């Protein structure tokens, strides 16, 4: 150990390990990171201006609301390195093994390091037309590492805004500075005047008198790492629900016995159903024996107001509801239904985007999760439910209310390869959520890790100067990343007779694309992460 | 002990330059390559 | 070990541990240091003009002469690091909760190491009108240390003038250079001259035939470091008795029984002081028997000509008095009374102001203590106490006197929060001091450590050349102080029924102070340190 001498290996790849209906999945990952000197050395706390595109004026009169990005937060000068995603750590062929071999999957164990610290000093030269640039090391210099096992910190980490470690394993990453927010009151009147028509702000401000500022430095201890020094995480295990690798088709009409029906004779008939059986109903049902109205013990699915939009302190947010496909109610292709609970993955070109400078997207509307949707509009409700068809009165087409209950069954969306978040904080609250939103895996204690790294600062001869001069001296550092977590699966089997339609490449795209280009250029494919059929019950 | 947080609190922060002096605002970055829910591209907002 | 390999880890947080009525706050902080090659490489003894605002004319006829700053010193070319502050060892919430759980704390014992030497030697490039400056480390340069665990060297390191470590983490910290008196006489007459209206020098010189000079080289060993290497201090333990947390809010006529009183009827009626009752009194007293008069066994604070300018050998200094609170006698607000022996606190930036280049003041006037209060002029005595009522003749009201004797019980300030000096060193004379007028804490053996560092010089190829040239080559270096210092409290219970009113900031402060800025300045909270009522007796 020393100067000269390399810290540690790079290895990323993924190998497979098939014991009885157990299968191990250990991916390595590995990257080389690009550090900056820090912004500004200090913690900093302000709010932000309201965002782009909301609106100045009353014309659309509150609707463009649901634009807002006011916040008010505090930056640390700290960057944080998060694993968290799916495609950090697979690449899209040993994601498809994954996702083809194994029924459900946990998360086991997480470990990562550091090392290969690299810290130079760029130094100017010249007149400044000639304006020579020398880039000297500065065998000295530190680098400064944060991990809080502690949870002590928010947690702020998680791929919503896809700061992660980049998906392909041969580009350098560049981290994104940490920071978290400080409670603010951003509420907004939709209501607001004569008519209701007017929006108005009732109260945006940050709250100061109730703040909490918890900074790195007494929170938690802090490494400090030279050139030949390298830094170990430990390890960290996870305690966490599988996650269902397989969609689910049937709805309530799928699921039960099956309406008595006698078979059809030749290939152009149909079957027939029978007029006069005995079964349970649930009004008074005699003459109309029919499978919309058999009872049943579940229900699958939930109706919702689709795209509620919150409006609680702090500003308007949105409340999801379930995931489910459209394409039953699809029709005409042009016109794109996103009710579903659907969400949309924008991307750069280290997250998968072929082109640099340039943002391409992706939009997952979950087409084969299917017998869960529920579009509200299209429900109904009766008064009674009896032989007799009621009238025009006593029937309510578009109610567009909640209908989760104690009886309904319902799915998470599942692992969604390239852009998704793996696992997530579970917020400290009475009753504690029951299913997540996006991620697929709860942490039920508390999440791994938060990585944080800060450059130290390099000051020249003069301290506190001032007086429009530079306090420090020019610095960047390059590292490497290397990580292992560990996922237990279980073995999938053929449960049908006829050919599975496996996991591969989205129907709409070719194989040109998510190949390197001549430039070496290529967009990584979005995998399902829940990929074929499977009888609900 | 109380929590002060909503789900507009929660989360990653959206992505916004510092500002310059004592009177200034934060500034939101207008193109940011996040998730959203239905299809957004131009508004990236911390709304959706 | 080596260049390249970091020699200790920052830690700056504290964390205390709760066992039955003891807790132990064990504050770790860490620091880094900014570091200048020394002004110059000779120790120097001068003396220095006398001030600013000094009097050069008798107008004001010697009044002015409270401002003299006139003394004489020996700097020597090295810089003293001392964490003696509270602040250089807590943040606020943590002082708070050490001073909501606490009944009262001491010191435990210290400890302190020195690391991750940094030195890096400045190059000038170019012609001048470019200016190119080059920062290179120079690997094999020396950073030399001494500690005097045996106290040879005058101590000098408390916080007066503020020379201290910095409060709040992430800032660097500049260290102040070491110098200490020689002595000298600065006598002062301002009874010089007809009608005693004339102030005059009496002597003022630097005494040379009776001086001591003690460099740091002859008095203990010094270390020397390279890059690799760092220092610890060893262990080093207190012994020093506690101080109270809590303040005493009664007098001599708030301690003892109660003069009896029938009760009030209802929400109206006052309480009625009966006539006749058999207790004692000081002289002879019968027909009015009060609760003035009544006999006690102690009395609680004491009279001093407040602001009592000293005029010793050395200038005119400033002897204290008992520390208390003006507010019964505060009356409006506009006047500002000092005579409570106030102390006031300038700081700095790195000291927790929140503007650079500008200095924020506090002015502590212990409005909590109570009881112990005793404004000079105020107070009177008598030929004799008796029934009858004196004349006109044997009343003297206003006397100045100290009052200080054998039957008088006091309080010390106790600990000041931001700004307030951790300990003291124990003058050597017959009949040691009984309290300190400001630091807590006296240590009966020596005091701690007083480290000392310098840089050593880095010479040019020609030495001693003079000749308007420049004798070494210029320097500067950056480490990283670490230390511990453990106290031991004893835990606080209710003593009462109804709500105790807790620790927090001053009453006039709001909360957008003591937080960060848009730039990341913000302010430390005054703490009293002395924080909540408590019976004296």
């Amino acid at each position: 150990s020393g100067v000269g001498h390399s810290t540690g290996n790079y290895n990323n790849r993924t190998e497979f390990y098939y014991h009885g209906d157990e299968v191990t999945i250990v991916c390595h990952s590995s990257r080389h990171i690009h550090l900056n000197m820090s912004e500004s050395e200090e913690y900093k706390i302000y709010d932000t201006d309201r965002g782009p595109r909301f609106p100045t004026d009353q014309t659309l009169q509150g609707r463009d609301t649901i634009n807002d990005s006011y916040h008010a937060q505090v930056e640390t000068p700290w960057f944080l390195i998060n694993p968290n995603s799916w495609g950090t750590w697979m690449n899209p062929a040993d994601f498809q093994q994954l996702t083809t071999t194994c029924r459900e999957v946990t998360l086991e164990h997480l470990d990562q390091t550091l090392d290969n610290i690299v810290i130079k000093t760029v130094s100017k030269q010249g007149s400044g037309a000639e304006e020579t640039t020398q880039y000297n090391n500065d065998l000295t210099a530190l680098l400064q590492v944060a991990l809080d096992k502690s949870n002590q910190l928010p947690w702020v980490a998680d791929n919503m805004y896809l700061d992660s470690l980049g998906y392909i394993p041969w580009r350098p990453c560049k981290l994104k500075q940490y920071s978290y927010h400080v409670n603010f009151w951003n509420t907004i009147d939709i209501i607001s005047g004569p008519q209701q028509n007017q929006w108005q702000q009732v109260k945006k401000e940050i709250r100061w008198d109730d703040l909490q500022f918890t900074p790195i430095e007494t929170t938690t201890e802090i490494d400090l790492l030279r050139t030949g020094d390298s830094w170990t995480s430990g390890p960290y295990k996870f305690n966490t629900k599988p996650t269902q690798l397989s969609y689910h088709w049937q709805s309530t009409r799928h699921t039960g016995s099956v309406h008595p029906t006698d078979p059809p004779n030749a290939i152009g008939q149909q079957g027939q159903n029978i007029r006069d059986i005995n079964g349970w109903q649930w009004g008074d049902r005699s003459d109309p024996m029919s499978a919309a109205t058999r009872v049943s013990n579940f229900h699958i699915g939930y109706s919702w107001p689709e795209w509620r939009i919150h409006y609680g302190s702090g500003g308007p947010a949105i409340n999801p509801g379930a995931p489910f496909s459209q394409a039953p109610w699809s029709t005409d292709p042009q016109v794109r239904l996103t009710q579903g609970a659907s969400e949309k993955a924008i991307f750069d070109y280290n997250h998968g985007d072929d082109d640099p400078a340039h943002r391409d997207q992706w939009w997952q509307n979950n087409l084969p999760i299917t017998g869960q949707t529920n579009w509200a509009p299209k429900n109904a409700h009766q008064a009674n439910l009896s032989s007799n068809v009621p009238s025009r009165q006593e029937f309510w087409t578009q109610d567009y209310h909640n209908t989760f209950g104690p009886f309904t069954a319902v799915d998470d969306v599942g692992i969604q390869y390239p852009w998704g978040a793996i696992w997530t904080k579970t917020p400290d609250t009475t009753h504690k959520p029951m299913m997540s939103a996006h991620a697929p895996f709860i942490c039920k204690d508390g999440p791994p890790g938060q990585l944080l790294v800060k450059l130290a600062p390099n000051y020249t001869e003069n301290l506190q100067t001032d007086g429009l001069g530079n306090n420090r001296i020019v610095t960047y550092a390059t590292f490497w990343w290397t990580g292992k977590l560990i996922l237990k699966g279980k073995l999938r089997l053929p449960r049908q007779f006829n050919l599975y339609n496996l996991p591969g490449r989205p129907r709409g795209t070719e194989a040109k694309k998510f190949l390197p280009n001549e430039i070496g250029h290529f967009e990584l494919p979005f995998m399902p992460g829940r990929c074929m059929p499977n009888y609900t019950m």
